[PDB]
């Protein structure tokens, strides 16, 4: 669990998990060429790894003999990595999302240099995740909307481009984030206004609390 | 005072104080479906509790002969206690708001894990009454105001629904609040400017001294 | 400079100089009642004061035969005192204005349970004088602007009330400092525009550094 | 390199590299009046002066026969200087932008009552950049955008004047920078509304840091 491949192997299973992080939920509510399976197996690759890794007990060193473990991984946490590593509504692959797990048990390698870049780069999760959910509201809720009018401030009402239906929601999102507002995107249906509400709460929160942390690490620096 | 019962009835008190505090005004400005009586009278048995409990003096311990402490009780406060559990205009409900003063003497229950959702839910019942301003406000004033300009953002100019105009006045408090300002909403009339300047000097104050103490909180933690 | 009476009349003396600091640019730039002398002299009356009253020096403390000070006072600074206490263009009275530098030397006086107060308070007269010089640009830039667009904001194109045109400019001047940006007022001339970039930028300088300062202020109560 | 001369000559070249780094990038970008010479041949004279100086090593002090610390000058950087130094397209005047480097190595020179108008200056000039970059991208998308709709915010659709073209760009960057949002001006197209995103997250991260600075700054003092 330290060597040198076991560290830029845990590296890159960090990248191609925000790989999926960001890329799972776009084509999971945008999308209803072939780089899926060099992922969805290296997955359960990472799996054998840490059945055959080395590990430290709650006080006892790594040990000889390696299948006193791999039960105690499966008695702390497999059933929710083992669902993560499996292939009408087949939405099923938004399990997948629990990849995430993956990098809460690994933060000692991380936590001052990085952290600037993991920081700004949950934001820019938060704001995919955000603008995915308004996507999806503004698909669903029909019988006016933002999308009506996103019709004419583009002059494609027909369907505008994915493209643009994406990045003026991550516009969007980063405006109601980082408290801008600039007027041409405007909630005005009821459930738009109740998640404009729900956003500027977790704006209010998120924003001012990951911002708090950005300056303590400038001054830390 | 120090009971299991005590505490988790006080916790209850708490909560249904809250319960009190978000649906008194709404239907007080609102509205102009039997839960009352459960807490009107919930109030009045805390006040027998108030006369049964044991209580410490200065520096005298809990004492028994329970006779001593209710005249001290009515010294202290009990008028303004009594006023709150008393059921044409009969608007004097907004006396039962009195019972706010019921969470100023017991805040050493709550003073981490707890402040954060208190702190987030004394923001949202100020919003709240500032959303009922607005409204009572925005229908007093008549003889253009910002209603009327609401009748065409949604196509209802007879009257939107009640859901609508509580929602939208919400949306409005919060925006003005966390310093966005949509602009889907907007102060047009005298009285509206007026208010808005005073919102947005109260806005100044109290969103950013909640959450320098939420930035507080999570340093500490 | 320590008896009771000097106490409160040095506080009497901060109110009134509060309140020629707050109606002199106003009458100065809005209307081109009569307790105007009550002040004009009870300004003099200081000055006097200021002669007979008792002072210490660099080491020495207060002394008797109260001549010697006097001409020390004028040496200081009794140029500006007296043309400050001095009634075609009688814009001259301006130079009233002067009287802050009043509050300059007595803030020993004041310098926390005032101290909020007086920071809200010097919000508020930024605000009014920054108002006061939108209202004189908007007014003289003339050969489209923000007060033709607010002449069909409220139906009045003839001219707008003067309590209408003040306070959509503190409105506005609030806005700006806050930073929300409503919306329905919006610099679109040339010197507008020049005025809104130094405006933004005094705003990010001064609401941050006495907000900051409030914040510290609350850590310390 | 501490003499009165070479102190006053260096706080006067920071003066000419702010001129140049203010002036290159505005006539660079909005211009496709002879005071070029003063300074382009300035910053050879400084480089002859660089050869000519005194300077420390890593431990060795100011040392005789001037001729040891020019090819070590050579070895530290000199072609980029050099290069900066030297005069179809000629856009090769942006490397003069180079001379920014000149300011990195002398900040013990400048290392409170300094900073906080460098800091306001270094603000100004991102401000400048940025609005550099928008006029550039709102001049060369073109087969709708932002600049149309000012051709009609103000009457002039031809061609608007350089001035208002400049000063409006600064106040839209001034705008997005310090997360105001006016509304007068509105990205619109995608390549308008990825900048945007990109403006959005660079505000959030520079307007917080450096008023996180001064701020700083004054609780120092
Ligand atoms: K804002
Ligand atoms: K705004």
């Amino acid at each position: 669990h330290y060597s040198p491949f076991k560290a830029v192997w845990d590296w890159l299973i960090l990248l191609l998990v925000i790989y999926t992080a960001v890329f799972t939920p776009y084509s999971a509510a945008f999308l209803l060429a072939v780089v899926d399976l060099i992922v969805d197996i290296m997955f359960i690759v990472d799996i054998l790894i840490n059945f055959r890794t080395t590990y430290v007990n709650a006080n006892e060193e790594v040990v000889s003999h390696p299948g006193r473990i791999a039960v105690h991984y499966f008695k702390g946490w497999f059933l929710i990595d083992m669902v993560a590593a499996i292939p009408l509504i087949g939405l099923l692959k938004t399990a997948r999302l629990l990849r995430l797990v993956r990098v809460a048990r690994k933060l000692d390698r991380y936590s001052g240099a990085a952290v600037l870049f993991l920081l700004m780069c949950t934001f820019a999760l938060i704001a995919h995740w955000l603008a995915c959910i308004w996507y999806a509201i503004g698909n669903m809720e029909q019988p006016i909307g933002w999308l009506h009018n996103l019709g004419d401030q583009i002059g494609k009402p027909g369907g505008p481009s994915i493209k643009d239906k994406y990045v003026t929601a991550l516009y969007f999102t980063f405006s109601s984030l980082t408290s801008v507002g600039f007027g041409n995107v405007s909630p005005n249906t009821n459930s738009e206004k109740i998640f404009s509400i729900c956003v500027m709460l977790i704006g209010s929160l998120m924003y001012a609390s990951i911002f708090g942390n950005v300056s303590a690490i400038i001054q830390r620096l």
